[PDB]
C-alpha cells in the first residue's frame, strides 16, 4: 500500500549483526533476523552490491559503509559538531565521559561522546541506546516536553527495574519531571544500573526547544550522588549553557 | 531468484539524501537528490517514518538518531586489523622494518597491529603497546587532519616531557609539525621518542572520509639517515595506507 517491508527486513539483517562476532554464516544472520534463508541471502546480495555488506566463503561481514549511514544524521546536525568542544570540557574537568544525548521515542541515544579512559569503565558507543525513563538523559530531554509525547514515551516504556533504585511507575517519572524542572538538572543514583550515577542538563535552541542534554556519569565508587552533583553540577550546566548560545538561545 | 530488491536501493538513496546541504529537506529536494520519483520517494519517506528512521512536519523532512544505532553492530577496529595483515606484511618484505597499524586512543596512539622482522639488536614493541601521540610520526599522522577538538583533548592530557634528544615540549610546537604533516602527508620523525629511533607513518582513511588508523613503520640511525629512510621507505608507506583505505571502502 504505502508499506515497503522489504526495507523494514534491509534493516533487521543490518541489525542482526553483532559488533563482537564479525563474520557470521548466513544461517545464523537468518535465526537472529528471524528470517526465512531465501530471504536474508536476497538481502544480503542487495546490501553487498550497495556496499553495506561483504560476503565470502558463506560469511558475510559489515563493511565501514554501514557507519555512514549514521554519519548523515550527524552532518544534517549542527548540534553535534558544536558539542564536541563543549563536552571536552566537561570530561576534563570531571575526569568523567561527558555526553550529548538526543531523544528517540522512548530512548535516549548517545549523539556524540568525549570518553575518559579509566578501566573503571561506564561503557557506552555512540547510538548507544538508554531508556528515558530510567535516566538522568531521560529526564532533562522529558521536563519540559509536551504532555502527548510524555503519554507517548510512558506508552511504550516497559519500566523495567534496572538498577536498585529505578522508578517503578508513570505517577513517579512525573514527580521526577517536577524536581528537574526546579532544578534545571537531572540527578539519578542506581536507576539504569548499580553503581551508575548521571547528572544531566538541557540544551535549548534558537527557539527555546529542548533539543538535546549535556550529560556526566561516574561510578558511586567514586562519589556519592549528592559530592558528584555538587562537584560537577556546574560545569554540566555552564556546557548546556555555552552549547545552547551556540545554537542562538537567548 | 532475482538476487536484488530495488526498494532497498531506494530506501538508502532517500537515507542518503539527508545531509549537511538537506538538513530538513522537502520531498523535491529529496526526490531530486535521490535521483526518483516524489510518489515513490513519499511511499519510502512514510515507511521509513513508521519504521522511526525519519520525522515528516510541515512538507519537511529530518533523519531521527535511529540510523545511529546501525553503526554500533559493528567493530570497525577489529575490521581494520584485519584488513591491515596483508598491507603490514607488504610494508616488512619492502623495507626490512616492522610494520604497524596504530590507532589513537585518548592522548596514546596504541599499537594495534603489527608484523614484526628478526633482527639481534631489536626494535621491541607488541600489539597493545601505547606511545604518546604528541611525541610520534604515528601521532602525528594520526592528529594532522583530526577535528579541532581531538587536537584540544591530545593537548590537554599530553606531559610534553622529554623522551628522546629531540621531542618537542610545547602545544605550539606540535602545532607546527601537524601543519608540515598536512603538506607532506606523512609524518617523520627522529630522536623524538628513542635515541637513534626513526619512523614514519601515513594516514588511513575509511568510507566516510575519517582516519581510522596509520601504517607506519621504524628504522634505527644505525641503519639509515632519516632522509635516507624517506626515499626508501614513503613510497611503500603511502601505497600500503591507500591500499587499506580502499579495503575500508575510502573513495
Amino acid at each position: 500500500r504505502d508499506y515497503i517491508q522489504s526495507i523494514e527486513r534491509g534493516f533487521a539483517v543490518l541489525l542482526a549483526f553483532d559488533a563482537q562476532r564479525p563474520n557470521p554464516t548466513l544461517a545464523e544472520l537468518a535465526t537472529e533476523a528471524g528470517l526465512s534463508r531465501p530471504a536474508v541471502r536476497r538481502i544480503l546480495l542487495t546490501l553487498q552490491k550497495l556496499g553495506y555488506v561483504a560476503g565470502s566463503g558463506g560469511r558475510w561481514s559489515l563493511t565501514p559503509r554501514v557507519l555512514s549511514i549514521g554519519q548523515h544524521y550527524s552532518e544534517s546536525h549542527a548540534l553535534i559538531e558544536a558539542a564536541m568542544p563543549r563536552l571536552l570540557e566537561v570530561a576534563e574537568k570531571t575526569q568523567e565521559s561527558a555526553s550529548l544525548g538526543v531523544l528517540d521515542g522512548a530512548d535516549v541515544v548517545y549523539a556524540a561522546r568525549v570518553p575518559v579512559r579509566r578501566i573503571m569503565s561506564i561503557n557506552v558507543s555512540v547510538g548507544t541506546r538508554v531508556p528515558a525513563y530510567a535516566t538522568s538523559m531521560g529526564r532533562a530531554l522529558l521536563a519540559w516536553a509536551p504532555a502527548d509525547v510524555v503519554e507517548r514515551v510512558v506508552a511504550e516504556s516497559t519500566f523495567q527495574k534496572l538498577g536498585p533504585e529505578t522508578i517503578g511507575t508513570a505517577a513517579e517519572l512525573e514527580r521526577e519531571l517536577a524536581k528537574v524542572r526546579e532544578q534545571g538538572f537531572a540527578l539519578t543514583s542506581e536507576e539504569l544500573e548499580k553503581g551508575l550515577i548521571s547528572l544531566a542538563a538541557p540544551v535549548h535552541d534558537a527557539g527555546g526547544t529542548v533539543v538535546g542534554v549535556v550529560a556526566c556519569s561516574t561510578s558511586s565508587a567514586r562519589n556519592t550522588p549528592a559530592q558528584f552533583r555538587e562537584q560537577a553540577v556546574p560545569c554540566v550546566l555552564a556546557a548546556a549553557a555555552a552549547l545552547s548560545a551556540d545554537m542562538g538561545f537567548a
